[PDB]
DNA sequence: TGAGGTAGTAGGTTGT
RNA sequence: ACAACCUACUACCUC
């Protein structure tokens, strides 16, 4: 029962390797290929140098200027970059040769494993080279691919069409690309090109199968966490057996053999009013943290009730059920009046003229959570493309909270009643709606209710939960930038208290004129949020926890200079939530690995958190890398945190994987990318969006 | 869009 | 030309 990661580390060393370096006076890019293809042997460049492992022959040409044979300067990043792709092009070459491995986009392809119906599928794998303080590190990944089995020649052969706007993929080595002799004009991008109709095929995208073929794909991808890593090895195996540039120990694969030492952290204790071991437990017979009084509106339509058997009174009956839930906690939901002089509006003709008859809708849905029922059909269909227009005109306009609900949950509402024969008026009837939630509390149905409930709570400024404990820093920061087209979105958080008072958003524009954060932002961001935190708890904050989504591009000098000023320590950890890697424990007595939630592997300043507790259909759980930046607080601390505050899921009693400073400002900002939200000013629980 | 998870597909994005 | 990422869209899965 020993920790395993997907990652080697040789016993040699960077500058004990001898090497061949040619210096000519990009580049040398041509020349590489050219001596490639004429030795046969694995070669890499540089802006004007060459490395390879093994003296070349035919010289072809040239005049490079220096030719030494000699060991890396390891104090340069230039040559540690050479000799990483140096080893990388090795490691390709010997699983070209010695395996039946191809260059297929972006990984290395290996034996077919199932074929379905004209749906071809592969494996494939992928390989990274670090070189860590005088160290070799190799870490691998393993992936599949799908192909169609059949060319655009089968297929026109058969008497079938091909439609202008296919979807068209070249097979050639690395390049990849998509798009009886015929000519095919296929746009790439602007200028056309020309194609012998062979050797395209149309791509197997998930959008673009029939079903009969996805139910079983998804099936055949989605394996188990020991066959993902046992097959990973063993081919990692097989390919080790025959190199011969670099050594490794008979099991390479713990974490004994890397820098890695292991950590095991515990779940946090929730606090409502008193305190709660589990999320679950407190929202099931607990009370609330914050409560208050909420006046919700509801809005209706037609189509609803044309297309679908349900009449207003099921949707009243249901939010009656809603706040009586909601009462039965500590929240006292009432109905607004104000849509009552209008009945009868929202009609199909309403959802194809939505532009131009929501002006006069505004006094009627202020200052409430108005409630949508509107149809799944209008909500996609890009005719009608209800939900976008709902919320980038509620959200986006009028700073109006909404929560939209569909059909399925209505109809999967009345499913069990017509079971239990319960429909008939149940109206204003105690006892009737006691029976309604005692059966509503035996299926799944429930989180559905409790996660709508949720939704309402949050948008309409009720705190659910705290965490029991105060954390080893005061506040955190949550930094999040999307980049779609041209402009770019930023997302903000302000996480005011060490167990989690004001989940609120960062009162601020997150539209990034530039390709990214600006300074100026960067300032406001740190300033109006230790401002906030001092006008909530008339105390400056000791320490500030940054949380960035990606890798920092940001500047350090900044955070520091203007938090000496108040005089506050701070850190500038960096969360990255593709880690590409795994993480298990294997088991000597039955052969088969697991993964255990909150699980650390700490090197240096660089630490891999397993979060999630997926099951087998799931697939197999996803680590999340950590890497810390900053040295002030100890970094066994940090880790902590990231944990600690993933449990503030204040929107859904479903375990987020992210921690909250990360996971809602990727909410935020997709929402401002689209449209969907507006600043708002104030000191309560402030998340419009989910 | 009840919410979350994970595993395919494609195209951006710095930065040396 | 490489690296690291990040994002979108479909898909099954559990609650
Ligand atoms: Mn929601």
């Amino acid at each position: 029962m020993e920790a395993y990661i997907t990652e080697m580390v040789s016993r040699e060393r960077a500058n004990e390797l001898e090497v061949y370096v040619y210096v000519f006076p990009e580049g040398v890019y041509h020349i590489m290929r050219a001596w490639q293809r004429a030795n046969d042997l694995p070669l890499a460049y540089n802006q004007h140098t060459i490395m390879a492992f093994s003296p070349v022959r035919h010289m072809c040409g040239y005049t490079p200027m220096e030719t030494q044979k000699r060991h890396i300067n390891i104090d340069s990043p230039f040559e540690r970059a050479l000799l990483e792709r140096l080893i990388k092009n090795s490691l390709i070459f010997t699983a070209e040769r010695h395996l039946h491995a191809k260059r297929v986009g972006h990984a290395l392809r290996l034996n077919q494993v199932q074929q379905i119906r004209q749906v071809i599928i592969y494996e494939a794998i992928e390989l990274y080279v670090n070189i860590i303080e005088n160290r070799i590190s190799i870490g691998f990944h393993l992936t599949h691919q799908f192909e169609y089995v059949y060319t655009l020649q089968s297929m026109i052969e058969q008497g079938k069409t091909i439609r202008p706007g296919m979807r068209v993929v070249h097979s050639n080595g690395r390049q990849h690309y998509t798009y009886s002799t015929r000519v095919i004009h296929v746009r790439t991008k602007e200028q056309r090109l020309s194609y012998a109709a062979t050797l395209l095929k149309p791509l197997c995208t998930f959008e673009t199968m029939q079903p009969q073929d996805v139910l079983n794909v998804s099936k055949c991808i989605k394996l188990s966490a020991s066959k993902r890593m046992k097959c990973t090895y063993r081919w990692i195996q097989q390919l080790r057996a025959q190199y011969r540039h670099l050594t490794f120990a008979p099991n390479p694969f713990t974490i004994a053999q890397n820098g890695y030492k292991l950590d095991q952290l515990s779940t946090p204790k929730v606090h409502f009013h008193r305190d709660y071991a589990t999320v679950v437990s407190g929202m099931k017979t607990g009370k609330l943290y914050k409560g208050g009084n909420i006046k919700i509106s509801v809005l209706f339509d037609e189509d609803f009730y044309l297309k679908h058997h349900i009449t207003k009174k099921d949707i009243y009956q249901f939010i009656a059920v809603l706040q009586k839930i909601a009462i039965a906690q500590g929240v006292n939901m009432t109905i607004s009046t104000s849509t009552k002089s209008i009945t009868g509006k929202f009609t199909d003709d309403f959802f194809h003229h939505f532009t131009e008859e929501v002006e006069a809708l505004q006094p009627i849905f202020a200052q409430t959570t108005v409630l949508a029922f509107i149809t799944s059909t209008h909500l996609s269909n890009k005719k009608t493309r209800s939900y976008q227009l709902l919320k980038q005109y509620f959200g986006g306009k009028w700073d109006i909270a909404s929560q939209v609900i569909t059909e399925k949950t209505i109809e999967a509402f009345q499913k069990i009643l017509h079971k239990h024969g319960l429909k008939n008026f149940y109206p204003n009837d105690e006892q009737h709606c006691l029976r309604v939630i005692d059966v509503l509390k035996n299926e799944s149905f429930y989180y559905t209710v409790m996660n709508i409930l949720l939704g309402v709570y949050v948008k309409s400024g009720i705190q659910p939960w705290i965490l029991a404990n105060t954390t080893h820093s005061d506040c955190f920061i949550g930094i999040d930038v999307s980049h779609e087209n041209g402009n770019s979105a930023a997302g903000m958080m302000n996480v005011i208290g060490s167990q989690g008072h004001l989940i609120q958003q960062a009162p601020l524009n997150g539209i990034l004129a530039g390709e990214k954060i600006d300074d100026t932002l960067l300032a406001n961001l740190l300033k109006q949020m230790i401002k906030a935190y001092h006008t909530q708890f008339q105390r400056f904050p000791k320490h500030i926890t940054i949380h960035r989504d990606g890798f920092w591009r940001e500047h350090t000098a900044l955070v520091e200079k203007i938090m000496s000023h108040y005089e506050i320590t701070y850190d500038i950890v960096e969360i990255i939530k593709k880690p590409n890697r795994r993480m298990a424990f294997f088991n000597s007595v039955d052969n088969t690995f697991s993964t255990r939630q909150g699980t650390v592997y700490q090197r240096g300043n660089e630490a891999f958190l397993c979060a999630t507790n997926p099951q087998q259909k799931v697939g197999m759980a996803q680590p999340i890398k950590i890497h810390q930046v900053t040295k002030t607080l100890p970094f066994s601390h940090i880790i902590e945190d990231v944990y600690n505050l993933s449990f503030l899921h204040i929107h859904a009693m479903n375990k987020m994987r992210l921690p909250a400073t990360i996971h809602y400002a990727d909410l935020s900002a997709t929402a401002y990318q689209r449209g969907q939200v507006m600043p708002r000013s104030g000191n309560q629980t402030n998340l419009p969006f989910v």
